């Protein structure tokens, strides 16, 4: 494995502590064996998400301090509008309080727009892979969320350059099956979070957009990790090995009509989101009319002015190639420590997380005994590291658990490679009691979203 | 008019300027004669709103700096849960990114809950007066927003202690006509924003909650300005003459089942909101399930951790009687400066804004040609002060019974010398009020036109 | 009296409170009847000094957050050097932790430079008026500190444009009596703090610099309140009535060879100082050699990088005429309030404080019993406002020409409503002035006794 | 070499950049081959000092935001006074703007105090090793700065537990040859910076104080790195194996009557200093009277209230053993990476810096041609790392001959700021110096282009021969 040095130095620290196993195990009892219900006081290193836990720069805090809190016409709204025009070449912006706020703004509008003239009677969204909140909004609006990720993503340990690509064959089949008139939009998720943070190639984005444009289908770029996608295109696509990251981004967004962004990811923020529309004024007007009751007035969108100011700065810092190389290299370093030790991962590692594959380390625990969770709980009891499950405890009602992933999600510019080593050694050291591991059962199961609030028991 | 001194001193300043007349003339023309389209660079004193423009304390900023940004289990979530138990005696909280996000969490849930066993077939919400976003969410969910403020609120110059009271006669009348099966919730707005920021008496809240409980009707306390309501209760109710502000609050929330709070008002914040439920754990569970797709995870709700930390501190600071006395007295001071110059206003002044009747200043302008807005634009050209129009321009395509101008005062931002500037600007126009002309449309959108309609003189 | 409105609004507040009369009585006895020994918690409105108590801007705080803390070559050192070149046309800077650090850097250097050829055996410094730390460093280096302010400064109620001027005839008399070879330097203090913050005219500074040059005498501009002095030159000198503040400043510094500056005054800071030298590289090198053991390395001088960063921004904001108009106008407003009620003050009021002439307020108490200090302690017990003595106590018994109580006004901290509290407090003691007693030492330090001396009433 | 994980995570970052090889070649020439004259923009990793460059915590910044800026009686002065009582059991405090301001407050007062009754006719100060600013203030007040560090410190490759100890034999001899009337004070420097950030044992501190106490000699603990000293005492003195760091500190200061502190070191600050005095109220009153002209009023002492607020919190954080273990272990890691590559260093590594013995690195460069500076300049040109010399360039010219003052060592100091750099930054530093091993032989000495008379190392210009 290769350690890559920080292209920065530390200016402010935040204390963290590992609770004693007596404290650590008592906290898991009261938590009901669900890490989502643990308080942060009980977590050493927190790998639950890369969302909103990033470390900002001094320039970002300086922007927050001079942020314009005006209810209408904030200086930072116009800055954010100019920045989206610079990065994506899109003429219209609506800030949102975070990613799913942006989805709430835009997806109901696209459905209403598609259902003009009385079409879209069987409305669907098609994505390489809809993220959970994205799919939830698709379905809350009475549509179907169709995921057509490339089959390469399903062969975890076999390298491929672009495991986030659309299955182009399935895109055409679905357009034929449902009809272009029922397809509300195509959602291109970059990077493809649910496939393991795996990149979508520039030629896949291009071909998907050209196919959709030919059928008059609107394309939204789910852009939470668009900079981590742009880096992979520069690193794996020869046509772009000599291009700046901003050049890769500018081309990427020729292949979408709008974007929804969680700025809690690649823009390096702790809160914030964005809608941006290339040139459809009518959809922009309609989305603004939804923004007002759901989020806020159209020039802050549920954000403080200081957070729009931090977004303007964080959008620039997140395109910097030397940071991205360090960021994605640190993720790759953790993955290499793991697979050099014989732990299966989605290879290659994505931009933001290491995905530990199905539990070939706990064979005695089946699907509905939650094998990834028992790993996570022993991993938590042995080290204090909170990870998130992507398996039979997330999927729910039992829909076939094709993968028993464990996601080690890494916040940006927060943890060092020595933190990565601690993570790796903890998980490797679980090859002592991996076999002698008890399964878990529902002591309290909620009707929906159980992985958030279900109380389990060994 | 009596000045009351700040119970604080200034620790940090934000510099503001008066644009030159040429610049103000040019800016307003660029804005199409609609101050909601003005950038903040075009405004000197901004009285558009009291929402999110408040000045925070050093303790609030310090609380933000140590804020826990954890995705799940943030330490500040538990502090906020405790604070809401302390202030209101409510056992459950769901943070929200701001007030209309709190409404979007709670209100659809209250309807679904009422629809059990085929009730709520013609559902309605009843309020002393529903705010704009409050009624919008009621209407968005297929319900009717019914306002039954006391008739005393319509007699603008006649003093009354409680111009935000429920009309009890209309409350039982509406329960009789619609049936308790159709009343999803009663919403107690404290203070009553649309009545001029006018207080609701403790007895009015008590009788309303008694009537709603005898019919099994859920009661939501819209709590954006609950501290100004608590101050007015202590000032004007002999029963609470020697009670602390927190003791007045604690009694207030014995007369509701839940609250929706915009923390951007009285809790002295730039962003933030809150749902709190007294003891109904089923409604709490259901609201959490709506929180996840719409706002975020249930322990941050679309807020940064630093803002939950700022909210915990602001909730305390907003209850301090000496601050409330100064804040509400500053609003009173501006209102007294205007009355003493013969300007009609809603009397007495409410807790956060002065409301001017423009039908008397510009009688030569009918309501359909926006007399109040023509005063606001003249006020702007002469002063750079930005007000907000409550009248035919806000009402929409509709005969408005009043052409108001709201001078909304942010908390701890402007001095009484700023109040003097505002008063003197409006007064100085006394002889030009009759020589100025109304506005017509250059551009008008279909809904909520007051944000983006471009007007033109005649 | 004319209230002038803030050219800014409040962005952050700080709690202050009024201690009870019991608290005040115990605190003053505990402090040895010396308000300098009072804790800040025992003070309501603190008028002890205008030094380091100023409210910074959000831009100043933003500068601190990106401040460069490097030990050598901080980015903000070079920014400060450029700013000094811009404002004063001076080519050399040495930062200092505050004003008396700057004096400790430069004065001993000037003493040894002057006597490098076996002359200056009876070394003296000449000033319109050395402030106390200035005179202390003069005497601490074995020199005499001569003060020759205009006789106009001693006639309190009689207006004059330039009550800080040098007495040019005394300057000539002192040069002849002591000889140019014994005059280490002329210090031009602007504004003249000890005369009441009273301005020096451009033609006075010019005539002093020309007299010094023909005799070969080095001139140091004590620059703590140089921007206030510039404002008065533009206010009262028809030659400069239509110049900018920065043009006035530029012309001022053609009439010195170097400056010492407490940046805790006009540059709007809480800490910081500065030495700047026009073009004498030898004295610059000698001053740097002393800076290293006394203050720090020459590119930070005992300041954090963030404080140099704040100083670059504050040097700009401190020159803004709209700011200076408000600041000096607030001082004038408190003075006019007291003058209208018959309280004798130094008229016209200076830039930073109102100086109450206690020689007339309490004529029964002779100067050796500190009449102004008896009024100050009475003002504190009566109201919790803490002021400072600029008379016999501070002079270190040396005969005093002025017995002042100084109401010193911090920049951008208190409102005119705080000023009304101060004025009404002092006005309300009009009948108790005669019934006041002198004070007597119980512990007297040898150097600058007034800071730590313990006193007892008579 | 063992890497040790941070007992914290990162909350705020500051960008850094590697100037291109040519940028470093131009900048070092503009700086006259003296890195002290390079701007911070010319530097990648800055190892010039560990003073004032530390990374603060969120609690520290929060404390600054609520800091009381009052001129007299700031709430944070009383907090700082209580913290010094809790930590050291000392009853009196005087803030200073930083450590050499604390020295300027107290050392002239100490000489004046001893001078009563005609004593101190030929005054001296005795220390294990006076630091540069400390000796300058001693000498500025007309005293001689005597340094009696244990001879073990000169044997850089030979390990010892307490290379910062006083030499007790030389201490008694110096009390004999000068007389207790001429010893203004003994200055215990913890850790001993000049000796390599090397700890002083508790029994060495105790014996020195007992010797001085029976002879009427005031003892000042130079306390810039007292927490790092305390960690080493717990780490190497079996007596305190079971003690907390605060208990070790509390014992250390039974063996002094006052302290002077640069809070820009172990209290994790960017600015700040402190005089604290155990019980001598007369010394405290005199030091207060000097504080007023030189630093400021006695309740802020030349510090903004926010910095006193940050000091109270940083004083606490700097005592936390889990932080000290990581901090000192990071320094040890850099040293071990260098030792494993055959690079000679002061062994064991001290608390705050790795000291590289440059006499053995560049034999072809004599002491007058600045061997340590030549290594430092090559290290900068090769990697953009800025280090500092503790050798013949800092020493200067002998006042009695006008030629090079012969140095008994020739260190390059890799000074590590607290909580700023990661162990991957340490690898960059080590690899940079290792990668010059074959190039050391072809390194050339340095020659003056501009030389000032005093303190030439801060501002002199040089050129290669
Ligand atoms: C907040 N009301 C604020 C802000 C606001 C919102 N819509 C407005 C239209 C016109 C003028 C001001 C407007 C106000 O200034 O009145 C509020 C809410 C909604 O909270 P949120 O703005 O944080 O989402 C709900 N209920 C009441 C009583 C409010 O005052
Ligand atoms: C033991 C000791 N005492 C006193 C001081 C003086 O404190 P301050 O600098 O706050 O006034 C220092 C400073 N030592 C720093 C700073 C320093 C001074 N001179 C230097 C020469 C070269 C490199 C650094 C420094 C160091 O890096 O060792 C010190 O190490
Ligand atoms: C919540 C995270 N993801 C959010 C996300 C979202 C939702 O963004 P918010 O969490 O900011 O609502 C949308 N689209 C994609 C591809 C996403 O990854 C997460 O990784 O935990
Ligand atoms: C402290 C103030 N004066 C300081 C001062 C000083 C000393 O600056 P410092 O307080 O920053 O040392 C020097 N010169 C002049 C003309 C001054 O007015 C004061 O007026 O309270
Ligand atoms: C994993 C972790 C956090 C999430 N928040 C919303 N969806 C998620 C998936
Ligand atoms: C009066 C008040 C404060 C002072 N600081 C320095 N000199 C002073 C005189
Ligand atoms: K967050
Ligand atoms: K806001
Ligand atoms: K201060
Ligand atoms: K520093």
């Amino acid at each position: 494995a290769k350690r890559i040095v920080e292209p920065f130095r530390i200016k402010m620290v935040e204390k963290i502590r590992v609770p004693s196993r007596e404290e650590r195990e008592a906290a898991l009892k009261e938590a009901g064996y669900n890490p989502f219900l643990l308080p942060s006081s009980a977590v050493y290193i927190d790998l639950l998400t890369d969302s909103g836990t990033n470390a900002m720069s001094d320039h970002q805090w300086a922007a927050m301090i001079t942020g314009d809190e005006a209810y209408a016409g904030s200086r930072n709204y116009y800055d954010l509008k100019d920045k989206a025009k610079e990065l994506f070449n899109y003429d219209y912006i609506i800030p949102a309080h975070q990613g799913r706020g942006a989805e709430n703004i835009l997806f109901p509008v696209l459905l209403k727009y598609k259902q003009k003239e009385g079409k879209a009677k069987n409305p669907v969204f098609i994505s390489n892979f809809h993220f959970d909140t994205t799919a939830a909004h698709v379905e809350l609006n009475g549509c179907k969320a169709i995921n057509i990720v490339t089959e390469k993503a399903f062969d975890s340990e076999t390298y491929d350059d672009w495991k986030g690509d659309f299955d182009i064959k399935k895109l055409k089949e679905n357009i034929a099956q449902h009809g272009a008139d029922n397809i509300v939009a195509i959602v291109s998720t970059v990077t493809c979070n649910s496939a393991g943070g795996q990149p979508v190639s520039m030629s896949n984005l291009k071909e998907v957009y050209e196919i959709a444009k030919q059928h008059g289908i609107f394309v939204v770029m789910d852009s939470a990790r668009f900079c981590e996608n742009a880096y992979f295109i520069k690193a794996r696509d020869p046509k772009y090995k000599n291009a700046t990251i901003k050049e890769v981004i500018f081309d990427m967004y020729k292949y979408a009509d709008a974007l929804t962004m969680s700025a809690k990811k690649d823009p390096l923020l702790n809160i914030g989101g964005l809608v941006a529309i290339r040139d459809n004024e009518e959809i922009f007007t309609l989305a603004r009319q939804r923004c007002v009751p759901m989020e806020g007035f159209v020039t802050y969108g549920g954000l403080a002015g200081r957070d729009m100011a931090a977004m303007v700065q964080g959008l620039e810092e997140g395109t910097e190639e030397e940071y991205l190389h360090y960021r994605i290299g640190q993720v790759k370093y953790l993955g290499d420590r793991l697979r050099e030790a014989g732990i299966p991962i989605q290879y290659p590692t994505g931009g933001h997380a290491v995905f530990v594959d199905c539990k070939k380390l706990v064979p005695q625990i089946p699907g509905d005994q939650f094998p990834a969770q028992a790993v996570i709980n022993a991993l938590y009891l042995e080290s204090g590291v909170r990870a998130v499950e992507i398996g039979s405890f997330l999927l729910g009602r039992q829909k076939h658990a094709d993968m028993e992933f464990m996601r080690l999600t890494i916040a940006r510019r927060v943890y060092t490679n020595d933190h990565m080593d601690y993570i790796a050694d903890a998980l490797i050291g679980l090859k002592e009691k991996f076999a002698t591991l008890k399964g878990l059962e529902f002591e309290y199961e909620p009707p929906v979203l159980r992985h958030f609030t279900a109380r389990l028991k060994p």
